[PDB]
């Protein structure tokens, strides 16, 4: 599944729901910590409809329990990210990640 650790709490009361567009800043990361992406890097907010699978499950799953303004921290395993084929060339097999997330705003 997916464990969210809070690095920073939000307003605590505005929680994304299905169909509202999520606006985030996240920076993935393999298990030794390597970086992998990162929307902050690109210096521009990631968007996603909640509940349409633009995204990895452990998203989905995971951002369905942070409130507006709350930062963050996502570790998923393999079958709620790439699974066994992963994503050859960036996201080896049976990859566990971890995400760095924060909820912007919702849309
Ligand atoms: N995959």
């Amino acid at each position: 599944g997916v464990q969210v650790e809070t690095i920073s709490p939000g307003d605590g009361r505005t929680f994304p729901k299905r169909g509202q567009t999520c606006v985030v800043h996240y920076t993935g990361m393999l298990e030794d910590g390597k970086k992998f992406d990162s929307s902050r890097d690109r210096n521009k907010p990631f968007k996603f409809m909640l509940g349409k699978q633009e995204v990895i499950r452990g998203w989905e799953e995971g951002v369905a329990q942070m409130s507006v303004g709350q930062r963050a921290k996502l570790t998923i395993s393999p079958d709620y990210a790439y699974g066994a084929t992963g994503h050859p060339g960036i996201i080896p097999p049976h990859a566990t990640l971890v995400f760095d997330v924060e909820l912007l705003k919702l849309e």
